[PDB]
């Protein structure tokens, strides 16, 4: 019972105005009709760093609805609260794959690892393949100084809404942004 948004402008679109979702734009959706929850984060790739071990890694900064909806599961440490989200921690939580190459069979509970430069705690590591990190999104917008969410979805009450809730959503948002049909969701 969840929908993707995307952001797709046509040549109508484009040539009035020479993949974003803005605050603004997740706070309008849960306010949809609807809308359960929403979904949404900034995925960037970068190198994550401890000591002298370098990975390459998959960060996510995201909002609390995220983890809500995903079933994301926390296998040692603690998962974030909605305050780590409000205040934008420098606080993340790691897959087994990237606490195995940065820290081999070493606990990385509170061990900072610098992602594109930047220091974040290692609060959790996730149930098990892929090197990736999630921060609350709010630690971006500091930290690299993203603003904007890459990804977002939203989760109805019900799977008879996703028609209707899907296309309030993409109103919503080319609304928001001034824009024709960029923001819709799969016919």
């Amino acid at each position: 019972n969840t929908i993707e948004l995307f952001y797709m402008p046509s040549d109508e679109e484009l040539t009035a105005n020479p993949a974003s979702f803005t605050e603004e734009d997740i706070n309008g959706l849960k306010g949809v009709d609807g809308v359960k929850q929403v979904v949404a984060s900034a995925v960037k790739s970068m190198t994550a760093r401890y000591h002298e071990e370098d990975t390459d890694i998959t960060l996510n900064g995201i909002n609390s609805g995220y983890m809500d909806v995903k079933k994301l599961d926390v296998q040692d440490g603690r998962t974030f609260t909605d305050n780590d989200f409000l205040s934008g921690k420098r606080a993340g939580i790691i897959s087994k794959k990237m606490a195995e190459k940065l820290f081999g069979k070493t606990s990385p509970l509170g061990k900072i690892v610098w992602a594109g430069g930047q220091p974040v705690e290692v609060i959790g590591v996730l149930k098990e393949g892929l090197s990736e990190m999630y921060v609350p999104f709010n630690m971006l917008k500091t930290s690299f100084g993203t603003n904007d969410y890459s990804n977002v979805s939203v989760q109805t009450e019900s799977a008879d809404q996703i028609k209707s809730t899907g296309k309030e959503a993409a109103r919503l948002l080319n609304d928001n942004h001034g824009t024709k049909e960029a923001y819709q969701v799969m016919n």
